[PDB]
Order: C-alpha cells, then structure tokens, then sequence
C-alpha cells in the first residue's frame, strides 16, 4: 500500500553511495584478486551469495593463523556456500559488530535482505579503522572512525 501523498517510493534502507564504497574496500582489504564484479547491485548478492569473498574480508583483517575462516573454497554446492557464509558471520560478531546489525546467511543467498548485509559489513569497516592494530586496508575515510560506548561488563 502505497503512502499516498508523501511517498512515493518505498522507504528502503539501501544505499547506491555505500555500495559503490564497499566494493572498493572488500576487493582492497582481500590482498588476492577475488574477482572484483560490477559495480551493479545485482552482482553484489551474488558476490558474496557464495561466501569465498566474505572470507576474504575477515581473514584480510586478523593477521596469519588469527584469521577466523582458514579453509576458503569456493563450492558450487548450495548447501556448501550458505554454510560458508555463516563461516564468517560467527567471527563477525565476536570481531565486534552486533548481531542486531549481521543479516542472515539466507538474507543473503537468496538475496531476501540485500539491504541488511550492504549495512553488516560498513560495519566492519568502521570497526577495524577504530582499532589500532594497523591491519586494516583501503582509504580509512570511507568508514566514520567515530567512537562508541558500550554498556557494564558481561552481566
């Protein structure tokens, strides 16, 4: 049901500025070529659809043996690559981000939430230029290095 009279599009939360940025970065941070796609959103999905990229991000980050996800292949299988997805989700939170933020290993395959991972991984970029570690690659401008606060200690 269309608003009426203010709005006319749908008020999605997806961006055309932040993914022409993330492209840039990912295909950075992943020191191999994985296969920098077009800059279309159609491909985005399936970009990381299979998971191998999405890998290559977090491995980037951490340094050797550190990294989360060792085992990268790239398998056609269905089953196999939504599982791969989920590889780096499970570090993603535990990098910092919240899970209130990561989208769903399907949002993602199947391309249902193209909006919520376009966001989960902007946040992974502003996390790491927050850090000191000195890993973290591609122009720190991109992402706002502003700081957050957390709440009390686990409890």
């Amino acid at each position: 049901g269309s608003s009426g009279s203010s709005g006319q599009k749908i008020e999605k939360q997806y961006d055309a500025d932040l993914e022409q940025i993330l492209i840039q970065w990912i295909t950075t941070q992943c020191r191999k070529d994985v296969g920098r796609p077009q800059p279309g959103r159609e491909n985005f999905q399936n970009w990381l659809k299979d998971g191998t990229v999405l890998c290559e991000l977090i491995n980037a980050l951490y340094p050797e043996g550190q990294a989360p996800v060792k085992k990268i292949q790239a398998s056609t299988m269905a089953f196999k690559q939504m599982e791969q997805i989920s590889q780096f989700l499970q570090a993603a939170e535990r990098y910092g981000i919240n899970t209130t933020d990561i989208f769903q290993t399907v949002d993602l395959w199947e391309g249902k939430n193209m909006a919520c991972v376009q966001r989960t991984l902007m946040n992974l970029g502003g996390l790491a230029v927050a850090r000191d570690d000195g890993l973290f690659s591609g122009d720190p401008n991109w992402f706002p290095k502003k700081s957050k606060e957390s709440g009390p200690s686990s409890g």
